[PDB]
């Protein structure tokens, strides 16, 4: 009768947009580096819990990112697109995933990000310049926190802009469906548009990291058609859900936190440390920790066995008090120094310091244009995504001065 469980259902859903869930708090003050879950479809898994032993599980080559994988640890049924072949490098093992990896690292470097700022600061500053022009209210999600991200990513890629309704929905759908078929069916979409698109650059060689990929790798059998086309998604919809989720969850998070609102506009050589603290704080993207055992590992007397899935749960790690003194409380002047929220090891976040520059400029910019913006509904009110997929809402009235 009692139904007390040692294997809490894994995930759970946020109440407060920087909060952990009730469930997450219990798994991070349990002692431990480890603890069992049950998956949707009732099969038992690992969560990681705790900082230093979740960077030792990302480093160690036993646990594998191979989504393919029959015991992968999927959280939902939308998870089989993901499990589509072929997979981009973020689901292969060194030694395959070095060699797809670098043949996108150049356009992700720190001197390329550096170039990027005064396209960035035009893009992010041009959607101010419409959604301020038109006047409050707004849904700071569709008329800025997404389509700024969008734009830079679609350039940097050699997307076309044009197509960027396309593209948008298709991506929405592939990460927010709960079921296999929507998720199939929203891959199926882009991969059909960037597979027109590669021979579009095989007639006329284009412009962007598609075009690179086609014009050399491609050209020389160094990448199959269809890894370009996975590898070019991933991009993709990465380069546009990610920053658009901490836009509109730094944007709540800093209203409700108002001191150091008002602390971070008053001295802006404060914003790269904010950045960090809010990549901690509301770690974004645990649904990115899967993992499979294809050897036994042994974890401070826990025993993961080959075959076994595993999960870092990276937003409960960034919460690890022994790293975070009082790690529930946002604090902008701390050092989140080495927090999890890109990962760690091989894997590490390959877009994290185009992210870093987009929260940058988009904090200083919504600080500088629009100081007065705030809410147009209560917080209770919004609507949080579920623990399936990437934190965020899927929209976000505001208002400001006029
Ligand atoms: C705040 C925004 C973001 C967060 C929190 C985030 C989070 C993460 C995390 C946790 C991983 C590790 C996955 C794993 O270990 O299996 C990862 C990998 C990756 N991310 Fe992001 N990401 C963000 C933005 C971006 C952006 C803008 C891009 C644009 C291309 C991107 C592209 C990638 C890629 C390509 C990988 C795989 C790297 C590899 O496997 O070597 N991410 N991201
Ligand atoms: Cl078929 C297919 C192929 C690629 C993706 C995108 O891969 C990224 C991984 N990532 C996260 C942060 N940086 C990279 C991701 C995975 C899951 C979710 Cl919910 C959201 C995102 Cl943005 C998806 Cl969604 C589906």
């Amino acid at each position: 009768t009692p139904q007390t469980t040692d294997a809490p259902a894994f995930p759970s859903n946020r109440s407060c947009p920087y909060q952990l869930p009730d469930g997450y708090a219990q798994l991070r003050d349990t002692p431990g580096p480890l603890h069992r879950v049950t998956l949707y479809d009732g099969r038992q898994a690992w969560v990681v819990t705790k900082h230093e032993a979740a960077r030792k599980l990302l480093g160690d080559p036993r646990l594998s990112s191979n989504r393919t994988d029959d015991n992968f640890p999927a959280t939902s049924p939308a998870f089989e697109a993901v499990r589509e072949s072929p997979q981009a490098f973020i689901g292969l093992d060194p030694p395959e995933h070095g060699t797809r990896r670098r043949m996108t690292i150049s356009e992700f470097t720190v001197k390329r990000i550096k170039g990027m700022r005064p396209e960035v600061e035009e893009v992010v500053h041009g959607f101010l310049d419409e959604m301020l022009a038109a006047g409050p209210t707004a849904d700071l999600v569709s008329q800025f926190a997404l389509p700024v991200p969008s734009m830079v990513i679609c350039r940097l890629l050699g997307v076309p802009y044009a197509d960027h309704e396309f593209f948008q929905d298709a991506s929405k759908r592939l990460v927010q469906s709960t079921d296999a078929q929507s998720a199939l069916t929203a891959r199926n979409d882009l991969a059909g548009y960037l597979d027109g698109l590669i021979t579009q650059f095989q007639t006329e060689p284009g412009a962007g990291l598609v075009g690179a990929l086609v014009a050399d790798q491609l050209a020389n059998g160094e990448i199959d058609r269809e890894e370009l086309i996975s590898t070019a998604m991933l991009l993709l919809i990465a380069g546009h859900e990610t920053t658009a989720s901490m836009t509109s969850l730094s944007v709540i998070t800093l209203l409700d936190h108002p001191e150091q609102y008002a602390a971070l506009r008053a001295d802006r050589s404060l914003v790269p440390g904010a950045v960090e603290e809010l990549l901690r704080y509301l770690a974004i993207a645990d649904i990115a920790g899967g993992r499979v055992a294809t050897a036994d590992i042994e974890v401070e007397g826990q025993l993961i066995r080959a075959g076994e899935g595993v999960i870092v749960v990276n937003s409960i790690a960034n919460r690890d008090g022994t790293v975070y003194e009082d790690p529930d409380a946002l604090d902008i002047h701390r050092s989140a120094r080495h927090h999890l929220a890109f990962g760690f090891g091989v894997h590490q976040c390959l877009g994290q310091n185009l992210a870093r520059l987009e929260l940058e400029v988009i904090l200083n910019a919504l600080m500088d244009r629009v100081p007065t913006l705030r809410l147009a509904v209560p917080v209770e009110q919004l609507v949080l995504r579920p623990g399936t997929t990437i934190q965020g809402v899927n929209e976000l009235p505001v208002t400001w001065h006029h």
